[PDB]
């Protein structure tokens, strides 16, 4: 579990969105595993606007933050899980690292701010859903 809280937005994995998220929906994209809902309180996270390929992510299944090198956001084939059939996931970045399903939502960040959140994994790989291209998170 986990979310990004920026301005009056809450960014969560679409497969973990609550009824309150769907009832206050701003934007959702199944192919990216992302959903954004509106909040009453203002959040403290800042989104990175960069092309960094090194950062640090939070792994709840180890209670640890790990430094990682990660690939550029791309269209990657992800195997079937309990939440999605086997399909291509877009805007996904991979790194070598530990990840279990419940690790989804952990933040990946760099020197500029939040880059994305854990969305995929298994077998010593961890995949992050990028949010750096969602410029509208910084306004309205
Ligand atoms: N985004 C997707 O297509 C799904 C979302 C839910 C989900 O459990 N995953 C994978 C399954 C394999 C292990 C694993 C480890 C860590 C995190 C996520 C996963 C991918
Ligand atoms: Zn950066």
């Amino acid at each position: 579990s986990g979310a990004i809280y920026v301005g009056n937005y809450r960014v969560v994995n679409r497969h973990l969105a609550t009824h309150n998220d769907w009832a206050n929906l701003v934007w959702e994209d199944s192919s990216r595993d992302l959903l954004v809902s509106s909040t009453t309180a203002q959040g403290c996270d800042t989104i990175a606007r960069c092309d960094c390929q090194t950062g640090v992510y939070y792994c709840s299944s180890r209670r640890k933050h790990y430094p990682v090198s990660f690939s550029k956001p791309s269209l990657i084939f992800v195997e079937a899980s309990e939440y999605y059939p086997a399909r291509y996931q877009s805007h996904l970045m991979l790194a070598v690292g530990h990840s279990e399903p419940g690790d989804c939502g952990g933040i990946l960040r760099c020197q500029h701010g939040v880059v994305g959140i854990v969305s995929t994994g298994g077998n010593g790989l961890v995949g992050f859903a990028d949010v750096r291209d969602l410029l509208w998170l910084d306004e309205e």
